[PDB]
């Protein structure tokens, strides 16, 4: 498969549901490459836990911690770090308010070369063992020789998109990753990088991050098809921010419009959104405690009890996943049979203004809190016009797109509602015998 799109290994689910997953041991495995350094950009981290998941001989290579924590999570985190002489620490600022850095991303430098890792997981034991979660793996990029002079750069322009994603920290141990980078041949990389980073971005920097560079990629990079109006959008979270008291403030304004953009040219394109029901999380593998990492807060979801008309069930008996909580996020835009995908993303950016910005000052500024990081698959960049989507995810021509969750997505029965991480659930117990009392 050209794709290299993964799944975590979820525990309890049969074999040929974890054959072709991958968990975080394979992933630092010496099969992948001779570690010389990393770096583990996320939110969470358990670094007890994270140093068992390389192999021993690697563990004391260098690690370095991207992470967002300010005050006492600051403390706690580099308390947690100090007896690993080999890990340092980066704190990504968020000059903004509410920002968040939700980037989950390995750099691994090997021995034989540099890999790219681009997923969905905190590094802490239950992001890793019954949720759905995504991965992308970058080839075995290899070192471009001392004295020679290329560019090492890919079709989609990989390389210098991702050097440009860490510039936008000013930091001191990312400027040495971006000399790595340097170094490196990306140029058989046929992803399109999609980041936020916090900031105000007005003019020539508007089209850079969130879902104005979707836009942008889509406008470059996509050809439109006739009945373009009937090709749905999906978008598919673990979490939702604070949208505004109507559809037209924000969702369907400049989100919707952002991710429905096909082509160069100059609306009732169905709206998919898949999170999570409380029946969903109650029948899960985790239970009640899957909710934890759901974080949609009764406070924001009274403002705005609109958008769950939109809401679909999780459901994934193509990957055996139905009941393996999700937190990938993915976008994409089938056809009107589900039958293929214009595109598909994959990426930590959750449903809210937060990761993907918001317009201000009259349109003409792009404001974004946090920091996100997702690949996106089009289907020039394959040769193709389009991608099949496969019908089984873990199944075997490689030119289909294996998409995670069921088609067509289901949409909430009556009795059904969203997932509300800090209210009670006492009515019916979940696959462990208890309530969910916050
Ligand atoms: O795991 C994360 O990066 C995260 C952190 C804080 C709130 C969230 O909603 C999420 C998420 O849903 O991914």
């Amino acid at each position: 498969n050209p794709f290299q799109f993964y799944l975590t290994r979820v525990s309890g689910v049969k074999p040929k549901y974890n054959s072709g997953a991958l968990h975080i041991k394979d992933i630092l495995s010496p099969l992948f490459g001779t570690l010389v350094s990393s770096a583990q950009f996320n939110y969470c981290f358990d670094v007890d836990w994270l140093v068992k998941q390389y192999p021993p001989e690697f563990r004391k290579k260098p690690i370095l911690l991207v992470h967002g924590d300010k005050r006492e999570a600051k403390a706690h985190l580099h308390a947690q770090a100090k007896p690993y002489e080999n890990i340092s620490l980066c704190q990504a600022k968020l000059d903004i308010a509410f920002g968040t850095h939700h980037t989950k991303m390995m750099l691994l430098l090997y021995e034989e070369g540099l890999r790219v890792v681009i997923h969905t997981s905190n590094l802490i034991h239950a992001d890793w063992h019954q949720k759905t979660q995504g991965i992308w793996l970058s080839p075995l990029y290899p070192r471009i020789a001392d004295g020679t002079h290329k560019s090492g750069e890919s079709p989609t322009h990989f390389k210098a998109d991702l050097i440009s994603y860490l510039m936008a920290y000013n930091a001191p141990s990312l400027k040495e990753w971006i000399d790595v980078i340097h170094k490196h041949d990306l140029s058989e990389t046929n992803v399109y990088l999609i980041g936020s980073t916090p900031g105000r971005f007005q003019g020539s920097q508007k089209d850079n991050w969130g879902h104005f560079r979707l836009k942008k990629l889509l406008k470059d990079h996509a050809s439109s098809m006739p009945n373009a109006e009937s090709w749905p959008v999906v978008g598919q979270f673990s979490s939702v921010g604070s949208l505004g008291a109507d559809e037209s403030k924000w969702l369907c304004s400049e989100f919707k419009e952002s991710m429905l953009t096909l082509g160069k040219e100059s609306s009732s394109v169905p709206l998919y959104l898949i999170y999570p029901s409380v029946e969903n999380v109650r029948t899960s593998l985790e239970g009640y405690p899957a909710g934890g990492s759901l974080p949609y807060s009764i406070q924001t979801a009274e403002k705005q009890n609109w958008l769950h008309s939109y809401f679909h069930k999780w459901s994934a008996e193509t990957s055996g996943r139905s009941n393996a909580m999700p937190h990938i996020k993915t976008y994409m835009r089938p056809s009107p049979d589900f039958s293929k995908i214009a595109w598909f993303l994959v990426t930590s950016a959750n449903l809210s203004k937060a990761a993907w910005g918001a317009l201000e000052k009259n349109g003409t500024q792009l404001m974004i809190r946090s920091y996100e990081l997702g690949v996106l698959f089009l289907p020039s960049a394959f040769g193709l016009d389009s991608f099949k989507v496969k019908q089984k995810f873990f199944a075997g021509p490689m030119a289909t797109f294996p998409v995670p969750y069921d088609l067509p997505p289901e949409l909430y029965g009556s009795k059904d509602r969203p997932w509300i991480w800090n209210i009670p659930y006492v009515k019916a117990p979940d696959t462990h015998g208890n309530m969910w009392v916050p």
